[PDB]
């Protein structure tokens, strides 16, 4: 048969192996405290739904698996660092960046960025909005473990996900509008028809990347839309957050394209007739109500409820742009509060 | 939490519960061989993907649990004779016929029947099996064990088949799919095509005929109702007291599932209609093996039922949806040469329909 293993256990793992289980292949998504026993890891391929990991005895073994693909190419993504390097040495339009080592450095940062400062984490992720007079206002842990970008003006914020074979065929999905609130994800959006112009570009950037990596499935590319042109924001190594409507929106889901992937499948360019529409379901209970609109598809995670987890999501797409829209204003009375905002944000995009 | 409890480990319990997953439905799919102790039967709504089943210590403990929905439904539509009183008792078209009491009786069948006889077990016949077609010189070759034990049809000539799947709510609310082409090879079901709008008067002849039988019977669930096409008009062939491979389709064809409106409807949760878009051809995939090549086509749909390969077995069977009927009937072509010879001839048949 086919056999995957998946290193986390995470709803990606869960969805990952949901997205398997027809096509014949069998996918165990595994816990990092996991048992070497457990694992049937030696007869397997090897993914991630995670970026980085700690050394345990599992994990160590994996560090010899002659099919643990993109096993080090992790580690280049994992760090915001080199990820941003990789940018560089690629010259791909990225924000202007530093590494934040000395606080003998914020004269000059606030030089070279201007007015705001954005700071993240080098790694497990993570975001603090700085200004010169703020500058005590973090950590000194910061110091060489966190960089430094100049605050970015965009007028939107695109993600482009897509996939590379092991033959380095390549394949994507349109563009996906994202919505961020309070650094989540709150609201997706995908045309079946995107910005054409657009569309090429980030391509361009994509596969420039995943060829130079060498990066054989599904790899996700944060964007940030400006008058100057798309800008790389982040990198993903995995399916990605943004692209879970293509599990009802496309003829192949992501999911689906990651296993075939690594799984020696075929890679075909998978068709979209419609837009889709994705809520995220952020530390909300199950509300079966929604399912009162035959218009959408749950996901539930079936994880412990609890303040700003993401506990599941809701598929919209359809062809009547009516019925669509519709359906999420209906939404909004079954839905907390908080999710008006982004609703409403989706909805715009239909006028 | 929300859980359910499948008598029968067969595909449709494994598409039932795939189909629950994401809803946040546990569904346990039970093997009859299984030690009732380890099904969580109690504390479960109870489904089948059987119309019957043997007696055996898991059976005796399910069956007798108040929680098992249509409990009683089943035995009725489970033996043809029954099945086909309860058509009668509604006053449905359906295929004039007699119970085959005793061999006494031939002279008098092929007189109100006529010239072909078609005999059909009334317990147990899946895929055409306990089936016979036979003549006044033929009567000799069907076995005794028939007596009393199979009934009789009069031949039915008809232009197509087709199949209504809907569902009832607790609450007699009722949903129904567009009705879908089958086409049967010895006396297999190999392929199914739908059509988002099918014939208005067939398409509500076929509804008022599978309410009123639901309703009479108090089903709460998916059904599916087999019809003949003919001149006449629609005549009611077989039912079936669940989700229906006809309906294979509605996975990736329709914004609700036959297997998520069966769990919903159980669960007693919402039950709007399915939306449909599209055309959606379905091909079954009987004693073949898996050909991940058929991949190469974007538009495939693969479901893979993980049996063990054996001639004249069902183990899969490709869903193929799209706006674009081009597409759509491109990619059947595309498909006969990936296939093994058998399945040209649905193919064809299924292409001949876009056309
Ligand atoms: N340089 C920047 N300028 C403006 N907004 C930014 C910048 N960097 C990140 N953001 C904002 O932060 C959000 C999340 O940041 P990011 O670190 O890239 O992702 P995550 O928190 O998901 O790991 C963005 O998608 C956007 O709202
Ligand atoms: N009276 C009849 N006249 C003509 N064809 C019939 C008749 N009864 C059954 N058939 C044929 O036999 C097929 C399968 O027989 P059926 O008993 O209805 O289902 P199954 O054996 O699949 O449970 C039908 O779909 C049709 O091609
Ligand atoms: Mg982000
Ligand atoms: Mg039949």
């Amino acid at each position: 048969m086919k056999q995957v293993c998946v290193l986390g256990n995470g709803q990606l793992g869960r969805m990952l192996r949901q997205a398997g289980e027809p096509l014949g292949i069998a996918v165990w998504p595994v816990g990092l405290d996991a048992e070497p026993a457990a694992v049937p890891f030696q007869q397997s391929v090897i993914t991630a739904e995670i970026e980085r990991w700690p050394e345990t005895a599992l994990t160590r073994e994996l560090a010899r698996h002659p099919a643990f693909v993109n096993r080090d190419v992790f580690p280049i993504i994992a760090d915001r660092l080199t990820q941003k390097q990789l940018f560089d040495k690629l010259h791909l339009p990225t924000a202007p960046w530093q590494l934040l080592a000395e606080r003998s450095e914020w004269p000059a940062v606030f030089d070279r960025l201007g007015e705001l400062a954005i700071v993240k984490r080098r790694t497990g992720g993570g975001q603090w909005r700085l200004r010169a007079n703020e500058t005590e206002q973090l950590p000194a842990e910061c110091y060489g473990e966190c960089i430094v970008e100049q605050g970015i003006n965009f007028s939107g914020e695109v993600s482009l996900v897509g996939a590379r074979g092991f033959d380095g065929s390549t394949v994507f999905y349109p563009l996906t509008h994202n919505l961020h609130q309070d650094g989540i994800l709150r609201t997706s959006v995908a045309f079946p028809q995107a910005n054409a112009q657009q569309q090429a570009r980030a391509e361009e950037m994509l596969s420039a990347i995943m060829q130079e990596l060498g990066y054989v499935g599904v790899m996700a590319m944060e964007c940030f839309v400006t008058p100057q042109g798309l800008l790389i924001n982040e990198l993903a190594p995995r399916v990605h957050n943004s692209g879970h409507w293509t599990q009802n929106g496309a003829s192949i889901s992501q999911f689906e394209l990651h296993l075939r992937a690594i799984t020696d499948l075929p890679l075909p360019q998978p068709v979209v007739n419609n837009p889709s529409v994705m809520i995220n379901l952020i530390g909300s209970d199950v509300n079966y109500d929604w399912l009162k609109l035959p218009l959408v598809h749950l996901h539930w995670y079936d994880k412990e409820v609890r303040p700003g987890r993401k506990v599941g999501h809701l598929n919209l797409t359809d062809s009547d742009t009516s019925r669509l829209t519709a359906t999420l204003e209906a939404l909004i009375p079954l839905l907390p509060p908080e999710y008006a905002s982004g609703v409403i944000w989706a909805q715009s995009k239909f006028g």
